[PDB]
C-alpha cells in the first residue's frame, strides 16, 4: 500500500498501469495525489 492517503482515501489502477485514488468515505475518485 501507498501511505500519505487520508483515512478513507485508496489507491488502484486500471489495469494499465494507470495509477487513480479512489476515495471511499467520500465516494470520489482521483486522479490526483490527495492532499486531505
Amino acid at each position: 500500500g501507498s501511505p500519505g492517503l487520508p483515512s478513507g482515501w485508496e489507491e488502484r489502477k486500471d489495469a494499465k498501469g494507470r495509477t487513480y485514488y479512489v476515495n471511499h468515505n467520500n465516494r470520489t475518485t482521483t486522479w490526483t495525489r490527495p492532499i486531505m
